[PDB]
């Protein structure tokens, strides 16, 4: 790595790992379009297996960036429109609160207070229809953003229906394969098991458990190299030959709603560059990130913006991840860890690193 990258990474990440007691960690910095990699510590503490550039991490909610891009690709294919009512794709959803709720609203957390999590007791397709039928809204559609896996999760599941493919098959064939993400999985295969890091939650090694809408909201696992490649793909979509996927990447970075200084995309979230650092750092704390806030209905949505800080935090029980990039500066970062540590610490570290490399 260029010495200016070594120096800031090392000065930033070393105290981060120490303060947060992270067992293992991988970082990629994208600098002038090329990736540079760093690893620390252990994928498997018990087996003393180090973190490598082939180690698989659970992305948690950074998976929602994949769902938003897959969704954009479906829009670009003419399969769906975000203005379509939810009921076009799920006719059984007959209860009257579903009148007015569109694919846009599911995708962008604005349906009117769908919850953060689908309950553990919802397992089957039949359970899921009951869940959404018996749900009653806190607010009217397209008025408040409440961050919610049960919202974007459903968008993902509905969005694939006109393709005639399962969510996983569509993601494989339409996003992972064309982008040459050959070590990114919704279900880790046997050839890869030995590279799947353990997550650590209060000292116990954990992997994420199956749940309803898991693939759609928090299901992806990936390596630092594939994630750097994902950031490259999202920084410079024009390099992508598949026209619908290029366009879908753009649509996911389109600004659909504004809330304070932040914009909601499809999965991705955005702020204007230059950022107010204190704002992205304190905005990432769950007190704010998980709270309901008004959306400036933006009509029509504002197109993607080169001068943007684009990012997404993610966690599972034993992992914490973060991705951010700045298309204007050809700069990016991925941070993957096998402990879930507080969002503001992630964003503070990422800001410390990327501001120094412009």
């Amino acid at each position: 790595a260029p010495q200016q990258i070594n120096d800031i990474v090392h000065r930033t990440i070393t105290p981060l790992i120490e303060q947060q007691k992270i067992p293992g960690m991988a970082v990629a910095v994208i600098y002038q379009g090329k990736p540079y990699y760093f690893t620390w510590g252990y994928a498997d503490i018990a087996k003393k297996q180090p973190v490598t550039q082939q180690t698989l991490f659970e992305l948690g909610s950074v998976s929602k960036t994949f769902t938003g891009v897959l969704g954009g690709d479906a829009i670009a294919r003419g399969e769906i429109k975000l203005s379509d009512p939810t009921t076009k794709y799920w006719p059984e959803l007959t209860a009257k609160q579903w009148n007015g709720i569109t694919l846009l609203h599911l995708a962008t957390y604005t349906a009117g207070g769908l919850p953060l999590q689908v309950p553990d007791e919802v397992k089957s397709s039949s359970d899921l229809l009951r869940f959404y039928q018996n749900w009653q809204p806190a607010w009217a559609p397209g008025t408040q953003r409440l961050y919610a896996g049960s919202s974007i999760g459903l968008f993902g599941a509905l969005a694939v229906k006109p393709s005639g493919l399962s969510f996983e098959q569509a993601m494989q064939t339409r996003v992972f394969q064309p982008l040459k993400l050959n070590h990114t999985w919704i279900n880790v295969p046997p050839a890869e098991e030995k590279n799947y890091a353990w997550g650590y939650r209060e000292g116990k090694a954990v992997h994420v458990s199956p749940g309803a809408l898991d693939a759609e909201a928090y299901g992806v696992k990936s390596t630092i190299e594939d994630m750097a490649r994902w950031v490259q793909s999202n920084l410079k979509p024009l390099d992508i030959n598949e026209k619908t996927l290029q366009q879908g990447i753009q649509l996911a970075q389109s600004r659909y709603w504004q809330t304070g200084d932040m914009y909601q995309g499809l999965g991705w979230e955005m702020l204007d560059w230059p950022v107010n650092p204190d704002s992205i750092i304190n905005g990432s704390d769950n007190k704010i990130a998980l709270a309901a806030r008004p959306v400036k209905a933006i009509t029509p949505p504002t197109p993607a913006v080169r001068a943007s800080w684009v990012h997404k935090t993610g966690a599972t029980g034993g992992f914490g991840s973060y991705v951010a990039f700045i298309p204007e500066k050809e700069l990016g970062i991925v941070m993957l860890a096998n402990k879930n540590y507080p969002n503001p610490a992630r964003v503070d570290a990422a800001w410390q690193i990327l501001n120094a490399l412009q």
